[PDB]
């Protein structure tokens, strides 16, 4: 309520670790840099969110529907893994206040000139990262378009395939596919993006409510003195 109020609100922890499970390389939210160290707008978020407040957290970069299940199982505490807020997810999970705006978008081979439109992906074959946002997309469509759907594992795993030909196009987050293709990964993006959804912080339903109330009040500090705008910017300089 106090605008002008320069404290916290202070929020106590009840472990003297927590577990916070995430993908194992899913850029720019977390993905290792030169020395193999996890960074990203997730990583840094949540880190320093716990810094803010005396949390100590511990991640396990396991991947998508492993940090999932952790979470659902009471072996992870939270996961952060550019998770989209939704409602059929609420019935598992409390999100925290949503710290990031998404979508997902088609990737193709740079170079490539026939797929123009989700029409031209007729009798092709698209790859897409199982459990996810863009698995739903692609399953609801797959009538409509007439493509094949192939399962992998993780991001990388899509870039992959992609790149030797594997499939023909993939699908996944629009800002991980815009992080690669800043860093001049040989993607194209010609079909516009499906905006949808925000990315939030998550604990096991009804279970430990002060996780995610530490990062609550970590992202409003971060936004108050701009740390999570230098956050997001370390990542995405897109101007
Ligand atoms: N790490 C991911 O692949 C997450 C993808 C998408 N945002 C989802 O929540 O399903």
């Amino acid at each position: 309520e106090n605008l002008y109020f320069q404290g916290m609100k202070k929020i106590t922890p009840k472990k003297e670790k927590y577990v916070i499970a995430s993908d194992s390389t899913f850029a720019p939210f977390e993905f290792q840099n030169a020395q193999g160290d996890y960074v990203g707008i997730d990583v840094d978020l949540v880190k320093r969110a716990a810094e803010l407040q005396g949390f100590t957290v511990e991640f396990k970069f396991i991947g998508f529907s492993s940090a999932v299940q952790a979470v659902e199982s009471g072996q992870a505490d939270g996961m952060v893994a550019g998770m989209t807020i939704t409602d059929d997810r609420k019935k598992a999970f409390d999100f925290s206040v949503p710290y990031f705006d998404s979508g997902i978008q088609i990737a193709v081979k740079k170079g490539n000139d026939k797929i123009k439109s989700y029409d031209d992906l007729k009798g092709k074959k698209v790859g897409v990262k199982i459990g996810t946002e863009s698995a739903d997309f692609l399953e609801k469509n797959k009538k409509k378009y007439d493509y094949s759907i192939k399962y992998l594992d993780t991001t990388d795993a899509l870039y992959s395939a992609l790149e030797i030909g594997e499939v023909d196009a993939m699908m996944d987050d629009y800002p991980v596919i815009g992080y690669g293709v800043a860093q001049n990964q040989p993607l194209a993006t010609p079909i516009p993006r499906e905006k949808g959804g925000s990315y939030g912080f998550a604990v096991k339903k009804g279970q430990n409510p002060e996780l995610l109330e530490m990062f609550n009040e970590g992202l409003k500090e971060m936004k108050r003195t701009g740390e999570y705008d230098k956050i997001i910017g370390t990542y995405v300089k897109d101007g």
